[PDB]
Order: C-alpha cells, then structure tokens, then sequence
C-alpha cells in the first residue's frame, strides 16, 4: 500500500538517531533531577527538541509493517497495523512524550517540586528502544556475540552507578538538617562550592559499594541514608549475581572448542596406557586427533547433518567434483553417474605415517587421493606407490573382492576421499556397469 | 470413604491461608525475641489466634489422601493414612504448635527467660510449608520458573537479613558492660530511645556483611561479637556461594537457546571459510540456518520424538490433512491411504532463492508446496512455475524414476512437505496402486 | 600369604582412627606455632604418643596388598609391596614421624628456634591421609555426593582461617618495635593478658579478609604485615574463585532433573502455539511429559541401554512376566516363547482421557493392559471396554492386518506394555505358531 | 630454500629466550615509569641491550615459514613471507623499537617528560608474544590444560596489581599540592626516605582494591585519585567475574568424571526403587556400573568409534589376537579369517556373581573368557565349568540354534570378548565353513 517496509534506508537510520535520543535522554533524566535542580531556560531547548522528535514517532509507527510472527511474512494493512500498536506500546510510549515539567510550567508552578519532577522520570520509560536493539543484534549473523552480550553487561551497570549515584545526591542535598550526611561528615558544606560539575564524589561513593569494596569513609549517617543504603545493596546482591552469571556463560562460550578437544586427547590417552598400547600405534591415535581438530574443527559431521538434501548435494559438487571426474575408473561415463558424488567422506586429513589400508582386511571402501603422497608395501618389505590423484583401493570389486593387495599408508599429509561401498556395490542399478570393465583395461 | 482429597477448593485455599500464617510468624518470631521483649498482652492474642489455626490442621491432616508414591494414586483409608502422617510431621508439628511462652506463663514465671523463649523458636519449624510449596510450584507447568526460582532467592536472603539483625541486636541489649557494643560505640544510649519502631540500624549492619561491603563504622567491639561474626561470616560464604551458583544456573537457562544458535552459524563459517565456498552457496547455508531458528525453534525434531505414537500421529492430522487430501496424484483414493500422513517432514520454510530439487539427483522423495511459490527451470535458463498448492516433484516414480527433469527453486518464502520414499516407494502394499494410474493422466 | 588385605576389620577401623590423629595433629601444628609457645612438658605427651602411632603405620604398610592398577585384583606379593611404597610415599612419610622438637631437645637447645620449629610443619604432610579419604568417599556409592563434596568445601577453608590467623599472630608477637601491629593499634597489651586461650581476635582478623568484607579496624601497620596481607590477599583470590566454581558444580547437579523438564515443556509449548494447535489436543502433550517425569524419571531409556544383555533380560523377567503370562493370547504356549519378554517397552503410564490407537492406523503393535481401564470406541460414538489384564491391539495379525477395528483412550490411569512387530511378526521362526490359532477361537 | 622453519633447535630456543625479555621488559615498563625517575645512566644499559634484542627479531622474522592456514603446509617464499609480515605485525612491532627515551635524549630534553616518558609504554606492545604462546601451549597435548589455564590466570592479575600500584604512585608522587593523597594522609612525607626500593603499601593498596576487601585506610583523598579509583574499580569488576568464570570452568572440566558417574549410578537406584526390585537383581546392575568406571573408563565407545578405520582394526590386533587365536573353534583356519576380529567387543569385565548368559535366551552371541572363571549351572542346581581361556557360548550355530544350555555366571572377576552373530551367521561369506565341522569333533 502506501506503508513502508522496517527495513533500510529512510528507517533504519532514523531508528539509529533515537537510540542517541535515549542515551542522552537517559543520562540527564536522572542527572537534572539532581545536581542541575534550577532548569530555568538553558537546557530547555534541548529537553523540548527532544521529546518533540518522540511525537513524530508515534505518528510515525502506524505506518510499519511489523512482520507477523505466525506467518513470518509482512504485514500491510493499516487496521491491524493500528490495533497491534495500541494494545502494545501505546499507552506506555504517550506517557513518556507528553510534558510535565515545560509544557505544566504555565499553570501554577516554577518548574519544581517533589511531586511534580518525578513524573519526569518517566522519561526512562523510552529505554526499551535500546533494550529491544540488544535483542535483535544478538541474532544479527553480522555482528559478533562476544561483543554485544559484554555492551549489554556495561551499559547496565553504567546505568546502575549513574542512577544511584544521583539519588544518593538527593538524599543529602535534601536534607532539613545540617550536614549530617554521608558527603557532609567529610565535606562540610559541599553547597554552592567544590565545582559543580564535577560530581565525581557521588559516582565514587556508588562505585564503591556496587562492587562491595566498601571503604567507609563515605557511609550512610541519618536514618534516610540507611534506608537507601538498604534498598540499593539488595540490588547489588542481584547485579553482581548477574554479570559473574552472565560472564561465566560467556567463558564457556569461549573456551569450548580448545576444552572438548583436551577431553578427546585426554580420553584416548588413558585408554592407550590402561592397554598397555605399544608407542607405535597410540602415535597413530594421537597424531589423527591433533589434525582432525586443526582442519575438520569440532563438529563438521553434525553441521551438515543438517542442511536438508541439496545445500549437501551442492557442496560436494563445487568441492572435489573435478578430482572423482578425471580418474581412470570413471572416464568415459556419463554426467549423471558422477552425479552420485553425495556420500564422498572426504575430510580425512591424513597425517604422515599413518596406515590407511591395512595388509588385509574387509575391502569397505576405495579412496581417491586428493593431495599428498601415498607408499604401497607388502607383508615384511615391499615397495609401489600412488601419486597425487590416482585411487589406491580399487581391488574391492574384483579379484581380490574379499581381500586387499598392498597396504598404503601415508608420507607427506594427505586428503583422501574414502567412497565406501554404496556408490559401487549398492550402486548397481542406476548406470555404469562400464566401471567394471574400466579397471581390467589397466590390469591388462 | 469420608475423606477429602488433596485438591480444590475446600482445601487448596486453606492451605494458601496457612502459608500467610507463616510468613506472619517467621517474621515476628525473632522480632519479638529481640526488640519488644514485653509481650504483655498487646500482640499476644494474635499469636495464640494464629497458635489455634495450627492446631486445626494438625487434626486436619489425619483425612487428607496424599497420593501415594509407587502407584500415583490416591490413599483413601484412614489408617495408613494416619501411620504416614504420625511418622513424618508429628513429633515435628506438634513441637510446634503447644504454647510455651503464652500457656506456662500461669507456673511462676514473668513470661521472659533466655532459655525458655528460646523454646519459641520452634515456631520457625512451621517453615517447610512454605519450603514445600516452592518445590511443588516449580513442576507446576502454569507457573513460570525464572520467576519461582528467584522467588525462593530473594526469600532466603530476606530471612536471612531478619534473623541475623534481630541476633546481633541480642548481643547489644543484653550487655551487662555499658555501650562497649557494635552500636554503642557510635550511638552511645539507643535504648528507650532512637525510635524503636525503627530498627534500621540493625539491618543496616547485616545488609553490610551478608554483602560483604564491609564499611567498619559498626564492626565488633567485644568477644561477644566477634564469636557472633565469625558464624555469620562463614555462613555468608556459604550464601552468597549459593546465590551466584543459582543465578549461573538461570542464566544458562535463560540464554540457552541464542547461544547454540550461535554455536551453529559459527560452525557453518568456520565450514564455508576453510573449504574457500563461492559467495553464491554460502548463502545459501546461512540464510537456511537462519529461517530454520526463527520457525522450526531450536529442538523440534527432540521434541516430538517422544511423543508415544498417536499423540504424534494427531498433531499430522490437524495439520496439512487438507493439503495433501485435494492434490491430483491422490484423488479418489480411500481415506485409510491418505491416514499415513506420518511421516511427512513438513517444517521446511525455505527461504527465497535455495534451490529444493537439483537437476539430476537420487529421486528421493517428492514435495508439497503448502504456502508460497516455486519456479522451476532447466539446465541453463528454462521456465516452468508451479503454484500455491500443487507437487514439484512427482516424476519419481515414472518414465524419470532416475532422474530428475527440472531444478526448482523458491523465489517468495515457501513452505513444503517432503513425503520421502516410505509412502509411496515403500507403501506399494498397504492400499492404492491408483496414485500411479493419476499421474499419467496429467501427462496425458 | 601372611599378608592383610585392605579391607574390613582391622584394617578399615584402624586406617579411620589415624584420620582422627590427622585432624588433631593439622589443628596444634599451627597452634602450638604461635599461641602456646613454651610447650614445656604439658602437651609433650600427647604429640609423642600420636608421633608413636605414626611410626607403626610406616611399618604395617610393608604388609597391604594395595589392589593393582591395570589388573585390578590385589597384589600378595612382599617385594612389589616393598617397592611401591618406597617409591611413593617412604620419603615423604618419614620425614613427618621422626621428632625435631621433642628427640633433638637433648643435643644443646631449650625447644624454641625460629628455623627449628618451623621444622615441625611437616606434621602437615600427613594430611594425605585425610585428601585421599575424600577422593575414595565419593566413588563410595553407600555415601552421598552432596555431603562429601560440601565437608571438603567447609575443611579446606576452615583449615585456611585457622592456619592464617595463626601465622599473622607470630608477626604480631614476635615484633622487636612496641605495639604498633595490627592488634597492638587497638588492644595496646594483648600479651600476658586478655585471656591467651581465647585466641578470637586473631579469627576475626581472618574472617574478616578470607571473605573480602574488611572493616578496616585491624589492619596492616608494619611493612612486615603488608608483605603477609598481599601474599593473603592473592590466595583469597584463588580461594573464594574455588569455593563459588565448586557450588556451581552442585548447584547444576542438584537442579538438573528439573531444569531440563521445564526445558521440554517449553518447548512442546513452543511447538503447539506456532502450529495454532486446538486446545484438546495440545492437552494431550502436556499431560503426557508431566506424566513421563513423574513415573520414568528422567533418563531411564538411557539407563537400561548400558546394561549388557542379561542384566535387562533379568529385569524384565522379574517385571510383567506374569502379565504376559497368562492371556489368551499365549496360552498353553511353552516357556521358551514367554521368555522373549525382552522387547517390551513397557514404560508407558498413560494420563487419563488419552488415545494409545487411532481408528485407522499402521498396525504397528499390540498393548497389554497391566493396570487400569481402556474404553473402545468406534468412528462417532460407539462402546467397548477392555478390562484390567487383557489385550487391545490384538488384530494386527489377522483379518485387519491392514487396519484398527477400535479407537482405545485411556479412563483412569493405565499401565501398558507395546509388544510391537519383533515378536509377532518378525518371530514367526524360533517357535509358537499357535499363537495365530489362539486368536481364531475367541473370534468363534 | 634458504629459509629457517619455525622449529627446533636455533629458532624454539630463540623463541624461549624473547619470553624472558618481555616478562622483564613489563615489570621495568610501568616500574621505572613511576619510581625511578631518574634513569641516567645505571639501568639504561639493560634498556638498551633487550631493545637491540628486538630489533634483531624484526629482520629475523622476514625468513620464516609460518605453515599456511588452507594448506596446512608450510610456505618457503621469501615474497609471501613478506607480504604478511608486514601486513599484520610490522607496523605494531616496529612501534615498540625504535627508542624515544635513550636515543632522543640527544635533541633537547633530559630524559624525562609527561608526554615524552607515556611513548616509552609501547614497550608493554612487545607482552603478545606472551599471549600467542599461551595460545600455543594450550592445543599442545604434552603439556597439561588445568596448569597452563590457571598460569594465565595468575599472571594477568599478577600484572594487574603491577601496573595500578604503579600508576597509583604517579598520582599521589605528582601532585603539586601537599601530602593530601592516599598515602599522604597517613605517612606524611614519603618521599626521599621510607626505603624507595620498597614500595610495599603501593602493592598492599593495590591488592585491597582488586579483591574488593577495602579496609579505608588508603583511599581518595583528591578527586584526581577519585577518577583513577572509578576507572580501577569498573576494571576490578570485569577482573573478578573473569577468574570466576575461569575457574567455574575449570573446575567443570576438573569433576566431570566423578560427577556424570554419579548421575548414572543415582538414575538406575531411581529405577530400582520405584518397581521394587528385589536385592539380588539389584546388586547386579549396581556392582555392574561401578567395575565399568573403574575399567572401561567414562567415555570409551565414544573414544573408538571416531578413529577411521585402520587405527582401530590396529588396536584390535595388538590386543586379543592371541586370544581368539588359539581357541578349538577357530583351529586350523587361515589367518585372513581370523583377521575379522574387528567387532569384538571386549570390553567386559564382569563382577563376580553375574550371570552373562541366562538359562534360556536369543541365543545372540559367543563369549570368550580371557581371565578369569566362570561356572555353568543348570535349571536348578547343577556344575559344569569353563577355564581361563575356553568358549561359552558356542551352541548358537548347531543343535541349540534357538535356546541355550547353561546359565554361565562368573566367580572371580572376568574379563570376555563377546562376537555376536556378525562374524558366525552374517559371516558366512568370506571363509571358513570349517568353524561348524571343528565344534562337532568336541561334541564326539
Ligand atoms: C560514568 C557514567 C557514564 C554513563 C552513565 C549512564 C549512561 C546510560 C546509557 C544507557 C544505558 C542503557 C540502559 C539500558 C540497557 C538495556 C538493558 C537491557 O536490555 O537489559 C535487559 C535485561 C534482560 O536480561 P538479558 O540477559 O538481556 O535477557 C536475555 C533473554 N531475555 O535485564 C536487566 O537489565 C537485568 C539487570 C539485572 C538487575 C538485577 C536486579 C536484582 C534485584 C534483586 C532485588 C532483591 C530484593 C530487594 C528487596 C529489599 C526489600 C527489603
Ligand atoms: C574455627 C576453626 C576450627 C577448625 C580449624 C581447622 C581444622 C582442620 C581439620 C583438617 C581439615 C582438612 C584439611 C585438608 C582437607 C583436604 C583438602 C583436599 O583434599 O583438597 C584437595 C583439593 C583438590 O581439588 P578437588 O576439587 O578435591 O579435586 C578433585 C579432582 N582431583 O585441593 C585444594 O584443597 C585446593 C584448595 C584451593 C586453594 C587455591 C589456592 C590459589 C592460589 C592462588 C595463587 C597464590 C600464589 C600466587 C603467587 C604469585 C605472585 C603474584
Ligand atoms: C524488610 C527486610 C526484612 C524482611 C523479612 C521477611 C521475613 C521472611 C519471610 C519468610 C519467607 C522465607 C522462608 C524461608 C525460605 C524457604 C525456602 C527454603 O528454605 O528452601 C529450601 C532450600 C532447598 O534448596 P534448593 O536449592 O531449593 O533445592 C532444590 C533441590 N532440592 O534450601 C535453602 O534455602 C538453603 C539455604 C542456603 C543456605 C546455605 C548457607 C549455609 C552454609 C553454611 C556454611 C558453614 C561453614 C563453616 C565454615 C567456618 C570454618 C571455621
Ligand atoms: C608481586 C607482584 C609482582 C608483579 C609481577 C608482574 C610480572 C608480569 C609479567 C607479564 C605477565 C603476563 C602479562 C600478559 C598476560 C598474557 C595473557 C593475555 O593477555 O591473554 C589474553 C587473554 C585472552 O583471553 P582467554 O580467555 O585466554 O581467551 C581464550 C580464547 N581466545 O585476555 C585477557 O587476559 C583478558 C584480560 C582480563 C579481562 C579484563 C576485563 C576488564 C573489562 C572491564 C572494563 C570496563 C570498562 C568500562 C568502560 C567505561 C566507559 C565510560
């Protein structure tokens, strides 16, 4: 219709400009509450522009589409775009848009009471614009997770020192009696002096209690200290419970990969010495391990166990489709037989030294070599070798069709293919009964 | 019989009544140990009111069922219910519920004495019917578990907070040295005056080392005291160990499910980065994770594999039963054939631009489009287009049943079905060798 | 041989008795350091007689069979004794038996020197006995987990309060300047005085910084108790690091049953308000996984698929061999047929009010009815009723074998059993094909 | 070419020895920054030999090979090498050698200034070849992980203290007022006396902080130490819930043997309770879990089933090769026959007085006793007994293909080897038709 779509430009860069209209608009929100206690006419502009920019955007928002979550599809239809906006964050988002304190100056009042200025803070009320921005990062592929779930973690507890160290002013700077309070039993007047815009005592007084160091040289003396000193270490019982919480997923979300491999290496070396293992074979296991996790990672096998038939079936064809094509035991057969090459276990990685193939053995499978070099031997000492693309188990379907020639194993580092028995033995009957004919041509 | 069992509405709201019975004496039962150590006859009527209520229920729960635990049934006999109930909450409920400070006063004391109101300290043995309604909370599936969880937190710490600033406040009033005290030292009288009624202070002080601040304006002054700290300090080692081992544990069930989400995006960019994948096909395996997040959850596949096998087969024929019921390859077939709609793997939600079907491929299975649209194409640049309800892939089991004509794939967002080789390859002899004779009358 | 083994009667209370001569001897090592410096002749007894009861143990274990590591049986062999145990702990045992203090008294010292009683610290090398007391406590499966790893939690730290207040007393006492220590800033004296076995001063300073609350009233005044406070201070760091890391472990451990059940209700919740499922199916779900957690536990398939094949097969003889036994269905069959009860999933619990077999489905197994009531019924509303003991699937092997003549739902709360196509059909070859004759004649 | 590989000997102790110049050039970089002042001519030398040292290695690493990341090979050219040099660590490195305090002392100044001695601290650039070697050591599999996690965890706050104990002096050395600092106000001169060589109290304020204890006798004075205090303890909270998220995983991966071997032996005491199995079947399932801890590690199926497939049929040759070798049933066959021994599932190890084979069964599988015995029974009592190497289960192929003969259960403790129907009745193909005339000779 005539509705624009929450996506880029016109959109989600003017949603970028309101979140820095809370970020300031939360930081002098309890700040002038405090300290700036006159507001007369000089940052009056500035909370006027700003909330006037928070007027647009209610008019603004009866025109999105909202992407319906049953259907994940859009949604233009200006009615049920207006009654999902009224029944949510309506009259939640015009209470914090209406003024109080400019636009109820003219009836009776100076701009200040107790009463009266609270209502202001209802001006926190427009956070969720932020806090619902945090929730849609943490899903965004294109940015990290590291680095927004630690922006979360900061900008919270910034908030909490911020937010108490300004009402922690209000209890001293409003007090009917002399300077019996936690900032005048060190500094006596600490009024109309000691540079104002430097409230670096208060934020020194909220840090120390919020990560419990606690000096006391700065501590509650009049019993409405005494209350908000109560209210305020109950919160930092659940703050600090929260980020070590938080923080210790997040290590374990660090420190995954390096600690389930020391658990593999740990656990196949105490099943190499509980057996008595001789040191040639627990080199063999202890090598495989060390190079199935530099190059085949954690868990590549449950990564496309996944993918549903043909994000599989198109990997495998931009990958080692030009090495199964131009082999000897499939030349000269069609397209749509090396088609089939979905099955190819193909991450083998091979370290040097490690058997492959064994003297003999139930011929399961052929392997293509695909980089690296490979030396045939016989039972005591012997000597034929492959080169780096031909197939070094191909006697599993003929003479030898239960037993196994040589017994390869590897030099250099070499990435094989293993096809193993279900694209030709369990592969009859799609085409290609040329294969068979193709490997007597080479044994002459 | 003649017994009420353990349920609504005569008995499910006195036992809520019994639980504000002992929120109320759990809460004045050390306050009145410490700070009005009167009890002449003010409060006095309320606690032997609230000292009647417990003794109904003590005859209450000789005909209450209880649902036994071998047979998850209910017990209506009124002797083993009898020998359960005087074997474990007798010895235990009847301690605490005879008045001794109310009922000996008549002997010859002034009801006040250190060792016999401390024999009213068995009134916080009526404790476990609030701990025993935060265990039966937590498996009831219509109440929340972050927000019980953290209930049965803030609870203990509350009560921990009380009992330990009315224990500490014992140890300063009953000094029989002068003000030589935690809150002598600062407040040097603070008895028949300071406002009793307000006894912040003394809360002010437990707040500050169950938190561990620790500010030294009230530490401990005489070896009364410092014995006083020592147990408390090693029990807020155990607390607040207890705390952040507890809100670890919620945090991990809060932000499991974007986590492992993260885990498998990461693992298909390690997949896609190694390998050295064209642009083109890495898209494809990001977007599919993505889709596959935001509809089919996290464990859907976990979820309804445990499902015995007609709670399973139900939810497959509410859903899509009239989408594969008006197709044309089963029309006119009997109702028994199109009731093995079981194995259907409908959750696909594709997203634009993957690719369903190859070109040539293994022709496993055919697919349903529910919702969306699908243009198929040949091997260069082809068109061909199916529509929002028809089959994409029937030619399986015909003149192509080893191949595949076109290569379709989705351009809107579509939903599809995937019936896999099991009903229509591998039903060949429960019903309708039919659905082969109508697939050659579309291609008449 | 003439060799004990270890194990039970007097070897297994003795071996508990020197735990307790561990326990003494870890707690006057540290305080007989500081406190009770002369040790004149009072205490000598005691730690002479306990320093005789650790030299008979260096020679009883020349005599112990020690149970092989990669045999697993106990060796009975005087020299691979021998030899064992001068390799492990012969040197490091002896040199906490010989007596510094008490024997070398006579050459020329009076029992006190800084680098001669430190010389009796290694009466702390046999807290080895007490370390591997722990470790074999919770393999031991007749003793809790939760209560051994919590005595190792409170031991370890009660064990670091002890031996650090009084380390940080001999700093105190042995300071060639006046009182200007930690305690001496405030009890000027403290010695010959203010009651020496009352040491509480000296814990309270310990307590105070172990658990980071710090009031500051006794602190660092001497460069010499600023080096002890930093090198403290950084083992806190490690300690309280190791106490909350362990209580996470515990934590997880207790609340792991519940925690992944509100898991899967979530997400069986998640599933049926996606699909738009209708309310009378949606309690059929959820009634089922309360029901699956409160009668199979948790993971009780996965318990019984470790067992090795007749540690199950006996299980299942014990349970419902009786209720397979005798129906009609097997009757006058031998007992060789009735001992493949090996296959039947019988964890089924089924809530009240639920379908276990649709009107038309898959004939896929038959339910033997154990305990409780099934109600038939047909397309619309018809009525028949399976009693307490008898079979309801019955017609998958007859002329139905394509079809289900009823639809059974649940009434009360039953038990079945699901024999399911493995021994009906896939045992027609080891005996019983009068089983197929047995049906015919309740058919009449 | 004429490259030097990143390996031993002239390159991994060249490498060693730059460790050691950068742990001293980060104690010296933030140490002579505060303290010494001066820094004329004494230790100018040794400032000046390690940043020779430096530069050495900036030319060095120009020859090489660095093992390419896709390849997984190293890479010898001199033109590749290069290009990545100096496009990740060239302008970084060369940044922290060029000296500006020795070798600009020359123009105008005397070795001294804020802005001039601040360009000295890229000497704490050079700490990451520190941490790429922490990164190192941790995916080496002969060092351990439990004491490299927590050497980096020691040497961070190590460092922590270091670097703000020292530039916690610059501010109380470098105010222009009077003695009104943190370490003013209580020792009031501090300067040219003390003992500057030790700077205890700048480490005991430093170590009172980061642990959160706080005692308040060193605390901000000036709100220059009001600014470094805020941004100390907003680090000291990223600090505190990084160790304790390190050591909670840590001591995960330290008990999860013990801890998952625990949660089995508790679900299958569940499940013997809730059907009230008698003790005798019950001690059968439990001394089963506990000897398959002891033996077959946690693990041990899942250790072995990810080795290819020749790493495994090896450690089945070296291990019971001798075993099911010379047995009567396989005598006289050939070797390639008995070259099958590559689904044994040996990993047995029975308690005494468990049944493996029951009285009447599936007759599954044959067992070979290793070590050990075993003792036959009939129905109700009878004897007959297999040796320590004999076959028990051999009548599955003959005259009792579908029952069993005995009940064997085992005495001592017995380890078997149990092939079942994969190598007897599914191989039948291969060889060996001789095994069935060899096991009718022992029948007579
Ligand atoms: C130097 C100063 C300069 C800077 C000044 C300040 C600049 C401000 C700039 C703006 C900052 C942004 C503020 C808002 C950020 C957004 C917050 C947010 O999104 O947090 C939401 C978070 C939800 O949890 P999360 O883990 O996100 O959940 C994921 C799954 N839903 O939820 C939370 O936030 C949770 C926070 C934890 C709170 C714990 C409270 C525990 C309370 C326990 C009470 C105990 C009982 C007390 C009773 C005492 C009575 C006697
Ligand atoms: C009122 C008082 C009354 C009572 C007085 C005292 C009575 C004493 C009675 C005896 C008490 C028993 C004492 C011994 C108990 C046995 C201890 C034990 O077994 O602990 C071993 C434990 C091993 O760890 P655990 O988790 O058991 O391991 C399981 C897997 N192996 O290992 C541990 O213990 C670990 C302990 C944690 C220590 C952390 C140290 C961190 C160090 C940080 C660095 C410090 C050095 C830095 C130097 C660098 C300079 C910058
Ligand atoms: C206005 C301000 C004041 C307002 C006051 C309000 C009045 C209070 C109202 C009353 C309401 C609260 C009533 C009490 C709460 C009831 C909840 C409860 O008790 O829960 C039982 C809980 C069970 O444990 P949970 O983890 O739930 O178990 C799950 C699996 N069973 O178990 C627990 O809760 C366990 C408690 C944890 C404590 C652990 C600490 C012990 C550590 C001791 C260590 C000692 C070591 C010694 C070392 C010294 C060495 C020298
Ligand atoms: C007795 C005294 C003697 C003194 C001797 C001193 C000798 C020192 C010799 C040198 C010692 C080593 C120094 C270098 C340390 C090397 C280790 C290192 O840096 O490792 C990097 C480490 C990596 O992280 P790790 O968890 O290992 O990652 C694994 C997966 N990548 O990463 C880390 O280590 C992370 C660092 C810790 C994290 C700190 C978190 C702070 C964040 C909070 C900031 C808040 C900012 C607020 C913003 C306010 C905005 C207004």
């Amino acid at each position: 219709k005539h509705i624009i779509s929450p996506f880029n430009p016109r959109y989600r860069a003017w949603e970028m400009w309101l979140v820095l209209l809370v970020i300031y608009s939360a930081w002098i929100c309890p700040f002038q509450f405090a300290f700036i206690t006159y507001k007369k006419d000089a940052i009056f502009i500035i909370d006027n522009i700003v909330n006037g920019f928070f007027a647009i955007d209610i008019i603004l928002t009866f025109f999105v589409a909202y992407l319906d979550s049953h259907s994940y599809l859009l949604v233009d239809s200006p009615k049920k775009i207006a009654i999902r906006y009224l029944s949510t964050w309506f009259a939640f988002d015009v209470c914090s848009t209406a003024p109080f304190q400019p636009l109820s100056l003219l009836f009776n009042y100076n701009g200040s009471e107790l009463g009266f200025r609270i209502l202001s803070m209802l001006r926190l009320w427009r956070l969720r614009r932020v806090s619902s921005l945090f929730a849609r990062l943490e899903k965004d592929i294109r940015f990290n997770y590291f680095w927004i779930r630690c922006t979360k973690l900061i900008s919270v507890t910034l908030f909490a020192i911020h937010c108490a160290g300004c009402f922690n002013y209000l209890i001293a700077d409003r007090y009917p009696n002399p300077r019996k309070t936690w900032i005048g039993a060190v500094y006596p007047n600490f009024k109309e002096a000691s540079l104002w815009n430097r409230y670096v005592t208060a934020l020194y007084w909220s840090i120390t209690t919020l990560t419990t160091t606690g000096y006391g040289d700065f501590h509650a003396e009049n019993p409405r200290e005494m209350l908000f000193d109560i209210f305020f270490m109950m919160f930092n019982l659940g703050l600090t419970a929260y980020l070590i919480g938080n923080m210790t997923n997040l290590v374990v979300h660090w420190t995954s990969r390096t600690r389930t491999f020391r658990d593999s290496v740990r656990a196949a070396s105490e099943f190499a010495s509980r057996n008595q293992l001789p040191h040639d074979i627990q080199d063999q296991m202890l090598s495989h391990i060390c190079l199935k996790f530099k190059t085949e990672g954690l868990k590549q096998q449950e990564t496309l166990n996944n993918l549903p038939k043909a994000i599989r079936s198109s990997i495998a064809n931009y990958l080692f489709f030009p090495i199964v094509h131009n082999i000897y035991l499939f030349q000269g057969v069609s397209r749509n037989f090396l088609f089939q090459l979905v099955s190819d276990i193909d991450a083998e990685y091979f370290p040097p030294k490690e058997d492959i193939i064994l003297q003999n053995e139930a011929p399961t499978d052929l392997y293509i070599l695909v980089s690296g070099a490979v030396d045939f031997t016989v039972y005591v000492d012997g000597h034929d070798q492959f080169q780096g693309k031909a197939v070094i188990g191909e006697t599993f379907g003929e003479v030898g069709v239960l037993y196994y020639r040589p017994q390869p194993f590897t030099v250099r580092t070499t990435e094989l293919s293993q096809i193993l028995r279900i694209s030709r033995t369990s592969l009859m009957s799609a085409m290609h009964a040329h294969a068979d004919d193709g490997r007597v041509i080479m044994n002459n």
